[PDB]
């Protein structure tokens, strides 16, 4: 298979926020997340610290304790789903991820065709993960709650 | 202004270096120790090598690490326990703590002989995937581990 780029990446908040889509992947530990083989494509946001981010993050440092909430529509069929994206390493890197079934998903019209994917995203405290804020080593305040949109064709698993 | 601790260890795709400075000022309030309270803050850097072999880009974070640590003055024989949290500061992201030595209560935390032990445990701990296909898949994490370093702690900086 491979990846399937959504949309454009953007840039906000000190950071590069990109979405993917590739095959469903084997992940474990096992039960974490849908298993590949009731899923259809496995979804990722890329997200890493842009030059002067103003949180002390190096540029291209991935950002971690994010929480990365996601709604996929389907504007054709009016379909959505929702859920998160888990932090998870593969051979190039860590992202956040999830298995999503697609053409699977019996429940609602998620098959090929037009969608806006929305990523709901909070910063690294709401999963305690803290600052310095000492005039001397401290860093600037995080960013509030904030949603990316992007378009895209769903053309079917990636083969 | 950090005070080396020790010599880096190399393990299991990661350099462990200690380091430690004046106390720090940590949001979100009442989980690290007081600025005022403490001496010290312990730092844990904490980064991929080359060709890590659960996928991190060399020179990144180690992310979602569970950490301990030992702090034993091997001159009073005074020794305390405590976790390294994550966090960033103007410098990055890396696992800290403030430490109280002449300020604890107990004593026996001043100047003098140490022995750091850090007890590490791999990401899954805290929920943390791994990709396990052929194409884009990376081996399995380590086993709990520990790493010791020696210093001399010379007093708050
Ligand atoms: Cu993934
Ligand atoms: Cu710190
Ligand atoms: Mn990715
Ligand atoms: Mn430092």
């Amino acid at each position: 298979g491979g990846e399937v780029p959504i949309g454009d990446p953007k840039e906000l908040n000190g950071m590069e926020i990109a979405a993917v889509y590739l095959q469903p992947i084997e992940m474990e530990p096992r039960g974490i997340d849908l298993a590949a083989s009731l899923a259809d494509i496995h979804l990722e946001a890329d997200i890493h610290a842009l030059k002067n981010n103003p949180n002390g993050f190096p540029e291209g440092f991935w950002m971690p304790y994010l929480t990365i909430a996601y709604e996929l529509k389907n504007t054709d069929t009016g379909a959505i789903k929702r859920g998160t994206l888990m932090p998870m390493v593969a051979d190039d890197g860590p992202h956040y991820g999830a298995n999503i079934a697609m053409e699977k998903d019996k429940k609602g019209g998620f098959g090929v065709g037009n969608y806006e994917l929305t990523f709901y995203i909070s910063n690294p405290e709401k999963q305690g993960f803290g600052r310095h804020v000492d005039e001397e080593t401290g860093v600037g305040k995080w960013f509030e709650p904030f949603k990316v949109d992007y378009k895209f064709k769903y053309t079917g698993t990636p083969k």
